[PDB]
DNA sequence: TCATTTATCTTGACTTCAAGGTAATTAA
DNA sequence: TTAATTACCTTGAAGTCAAGATAAATGA
C-alpha cells in the first residue's frame, strides 16, 4: 500500500457515503511532485541556487544566444506575476547572473540577459540537474517509465485544453 | 505538450546532453501546478485556501473528537512549526478550530474542530471529490487506471529514499 | 538532578500576489 | 490627438522557513 491508500482508508471509514476514488490518482500526483521538488532542490543547493533561480537561468539559457528575454516573456512562461518577476530580477541582477539591457524597440521595456557568470553556472547546473533526474527515474522499470511518460502527457493535454 | 517544446529547445542548445528525464518529470511538475489551480477554484467557493482545506480535512479524517496535535499536523502536512503556529492562529481567529490543553503533556496544546469547522469541511469535501471527478473525466478509464498504477510505483521509490 | 530532547511558539527574512501606479505604445 | 492597453515596477500583506528561545518531559 501507498500513503495515498492510507488517506483513502481514513475517508472510507469516516464517510462511506462518498466515492473518493478520484483522490487516488490526484493525491499520488501532488505527493510525487512535492517529494520530487525536494530531490531536485537538493542538487540546486549544491550550486548555491534556489529552485526559482534555476528556472530563470534555464529559461534564459534554453532560449538561445544571446540568451536575452523580456520580463513579460519570463513571467508568462514561469506563471508568476510581474511584481514577483521584478523581485526575482533584482536579486539575480545583484548576484551578477543577469544584466539589464534597454529595449531599443520599446521604451517601456527593459530586457534581461545572461551574464558570462550566469551562463557558466547554468551550463553546468543543467548537467547536474539532468543526471539528478536520471537517477530518480532509474528506480522505475523501462516499461513503467515509458507508461508514465505517455500517461502524464495525456493528463497534461486535458489540463492545458481547459 | 508544452514539455515537448522545452525538450526541442535543449536538443538544439545542448545536443551533447540527453534531456529525456526532463520529459516525465516536467509533465509531472506542470500537471501538479495546473491541478492545484482547478482544485483552488472550488475551495474558493467555501471561502477557503488550499492549506485551510488541508488542515480541516486532516482534522476531519482523523475521527471524532477530531483532535490532533500541532506536531502531528505539520508532520503530516510537511510544514515547519512556525508555519503551523501561524496557520493555527489564523484558523483560531476564523472560529474553525479550538485549542485544548493536553492533560497528558504540559508542553502540548491540541487542535480540535469546532461545530462551524466540522460543517464546512463535511460538505466541502463532497464538492472537492466532484471537482476532481470532473477534471479526471477528460482521461479514459484505462488511461486514468494506468496513470494511477504508474504514479504509485513512482511514489514508492521517492518515499523509500 | 541533569544534560538532553520534545512540543510549540517568536522573530526576522524571503517569495509571492493583488492592487495600484506610470511611462510608452496603439488604433482610431 | 485621445482613451485604452501594454511593460514593469511599487507597495502592503500573507505564507513560509530557519534559527532561536523557553517551558516541559526524559532516562540515567
Amino acid at each position: 500500500l501507498d500513503a495515498v491508500d492510507a488517506i483513502l482508508e481514513q475517508w472510507r471509514r469516516e464517510r462511506p457515503d462518498l466515492d473518493a476514488s478520484p483522490m487516488g490518482p490526484i493525491g499520488r500526483l501532488r505527493r510525487c511532485a512535492v517529494l520530487m521538488d525536494q530531490r531536485l532542490e537538493s542538487c540546486f543547493s549544491r550550486f548555491d541556487l534556489s529552485s526559482w533561480e534555476f528556472d530563470m537561468l534555464a529559461t534564459l539559457r534554453r532560449a538561445g544566444a544571446p540568451h536575452c528575454l523580456s520580463p513579460t516573456e519570463l513571467f508568462s512562461t514561469l506563471m508568476v506575476t510581474s511584481g514577483t518577476m521584478t523581485h526575482r530580477l533584482k536579486r539575480l541582477e545583484t548576484r551578477g547572473f543577469i544584466e539589464r539591457v534597454q529595449n531599443e524597440l520599446d521604451a517601456r521595456s527593459t530586457l534581461v540577459q545572461l551574464t558570462s557568470s550566469g551562463l557558466e553556472l547554468i551550463n553546468r547546473a543543467v548537467e547536474a540537474h539532468i543526471e539528478n533526474e536520471r537517477q530518480v527515474l532509474s528506480v522505475l522499470p523501462a516499461e513503467v517509465l515509458a507508461a508514465l511518460d505517455t500517461n502524464l502527457a495525456a493528463l497534461l493535454r486535458g489540463l492545458e485544453s481547459h
